[PDB]
């Protein structure tokens, strides 16, 4: 008159422990501790102790069936680990409700945070605590660049059926190439925050990574996420295997992939084919529009000092970067006149 | 059990990937790419399709002459020209599966490769993407192919 | 008076598991949960839970 | 100024993280100043050796994220560099980079560093700790012989 259900190390597993931690009508002994890096706005006083159900047996009520959970490890501990449920009324219909509720709780994105996944073996894993969403107006790119990328992305996400009707694989790839300190990674964070998508950062220079593992990682991304390939020019992966992973019979479906470089010419023409990298945009050094909007972002309000600042930058005739401008504005916090005085310091680079 | 697992879904192609010395399904089945969606040059699609159908039809003719019943096709050209797309379309047309094999995989040996090529699932197409890229030996690959 | 067939990591083993999952006459008090993607052209791809024995 | 203005960074979306570089001839007081400043702030020192062979990119990201609170990250001889260059660059400033950390780097060969590592979002403050000046000579004599 009992019906037991288990699940091994899969995506449904961690969702289920996260759900069981939050379950109110729970009677758990055999609990475990878990320190985590919580954060306050003034400063992150981390190491908040959290008590989790941990290994052993637990009683939860849920909808009125009194389910017994059993978390236990084996010879090893992430190997050899499993939870087990038992219902005493042949009410196995509650198991799918439990799984769906756990999936919804886990998939619920925190309203002002962006989740970062990192490749750990052949599957993705949460990295650290979720980071606060970077806002799109903070990232000062050139005129039309931000709008062009956003229009292309929204056009791709909206037109799902249009791809399938014509047989084109529903997958888009974007390249941001340019000098260092131009806003590429910052724009990735901002756009992922805008779409409320996660980021799956993947490092191909990882020696343990192989072609089969690469294809599994590319095909097992969590839903509502963006694949990030920082420094695609850096490259145990093979060139043909990477090319087939990006666009091939083995390539996945409904993915946004982003790659950034400082050396676009180092890329082969095969990787730059317009079916692997569909959109490529040059995120260059600071332009006077960028200088003016960066100054207005850091020093809102007054514009005459902004006008003098951008004129002095133009007279300085130096290929400044927006990272350099951000550093200068950080040095002179709430002092636009001091920044206008120290504008000559952007010339030095050693 | 064999009939259930061997039946193909009406509009999708299964993809098999070399995992050790045997094949296994990779991911969920992908929807069939249609042959009219692949724009190749005039007579190219028709010529390849006629040659493939002629080969599959004439099973006995190969055996009577003693020729090994096995055909090999090479699609060479510039990047982004339709090669992989045509492979997907033709495998969808024949209701065959694609068995993708990566020779640059370091754990692959000659004995493993012979076992893989001799144990493909029924009604499937072996796909060697970027044959020019190449623990496999040249002589072992040559003897495995013919 | 009984018979017993065993098959172990064979190409028919996965076939037998798939056939057993599809069997409606199955009465299994033990279940396993494995996530699977239900890919549908309408909307977006979604995950789904499979109660294999 | 950096430790005080925690909220000002968050308001403009800049990652709350600063990087310092001391460069110069050997024996100019770089390491000694690191110890003195860590003692002044009552912070610990987390010394990390990038040249250590068993260190990998995932391990380094975990180390730079799981630092103990109120501590200084010290990267002695940054120019010395299983870690990858791109992995180090993304660790110091990237999506995977941590928050509210002071990192200090020393080198006797600043020109051996790339432009990317010397970026003013990775290395914010760079000061030349050089050979002894007559002011330094006088102050050292006063310290040793009051
Ligand atoms: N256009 C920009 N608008 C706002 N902040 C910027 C901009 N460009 C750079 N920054 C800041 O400067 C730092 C570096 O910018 P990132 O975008 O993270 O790096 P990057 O431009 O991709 O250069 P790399 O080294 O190739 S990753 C971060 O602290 C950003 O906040
Ligand atoms: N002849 C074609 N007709 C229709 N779509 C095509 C054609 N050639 C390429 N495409 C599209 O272009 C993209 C890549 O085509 P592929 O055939 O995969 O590339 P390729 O020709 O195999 O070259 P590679 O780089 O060696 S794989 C896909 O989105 C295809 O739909
Ligand atoms: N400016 C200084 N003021 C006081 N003591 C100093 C100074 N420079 C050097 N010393 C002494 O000499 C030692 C060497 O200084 P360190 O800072 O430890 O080494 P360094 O200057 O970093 O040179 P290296 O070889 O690049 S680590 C210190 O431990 C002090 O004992």
């Amino acid at each position: 008159i009992v019906d037991l259900e288990i699940q091994s190390k899969d995506k449904s597993y961690a969702w289920f422990l996260t759900w069981m931690a939050k379950h109110p009508q729970r009677v758990s002994r055999h609990l475990s501790v878990r320190t985590n890096y919580i954060q306050h706005d003034n400063g992150s006083v981390s190491t908040k102790f959290s008590l989790v159900p941990g290994p052993g047996n637990h009683w939860i009520r849920y909808k009125g069936a009194f389910i017994l959970i059993k978390r236990e490890r084996s010879a090893k501990m992430s190997p050899f680990e499993t939870v087990t449920l038992t219902t005493l009324y042949r009410d196995k219909h509650l198991f799918d409700d439990i799984l769906n509720e756990a999936k919804d709780i886990a998939l619920k994105t925190t309203e002002g945070k962006t989740v970062i996944y990192t490749s750990f073996g052949p599957e993705w894993r949460k990295f650290g605590q979720p980071k606060a969403k970077r806002m799109l107006p903070s990232v000062i790119l050139d005129s039309g660049i931000k709008e062009g990328i956003l229009d292309d992305v929204y056009d791709f996400m909206k037109n799902g059926k249009w791809y399938s009707d014509r047989g084109i694989p529903y997958r888009r790839g974007y390249l941001l190439y340019g000098p260092p300190g131009s806003g590429k990674t910052s724009f990735i964070q901002a756009l992922a925050g805008e779409l409320d998508y996660n980021i799956c950062i993947l490092n191909l220079s990882e020696n343990n990574l192989t072609d089969d593992r690469l294809n599994h990682l590319m095909n097992n991304m969590p839903e509502r996420s963006i694949l990030l390939l920082e420094d695609i020019d850096a490259a145990s992966v093979t060139f043909s295997g990477l090319l087939n992973a990006l666009d091939g019979v083995t390539s996945s479906e409904e993915t946004i992939t982003f790659m950034t470089t400082n050396h676009p010419e180092k890329l082969d023409a095969a990787i730059m084919r317009p079916g692997r990298i569909d959109y490529k945009v040059f995120v260059g050094n600071a332009t006077p529009y960028q200088v003016e909007k960066m100054f207005m972002k850091f020093y809102p309000g007054e514009t005459d000092i902004c006008k003098k600042f951008v004129n002095s930058v133009k007279e300085l005739d130096i290929t400044v970067s927006t990272a350099q401008l951000q550093g200068l504005f950080v040095m002179n916090k709430d002092a636009p006149h001091d920044a206008l005085k120290m504008v000559s310091s952007l010339r030095n680079a050693n």
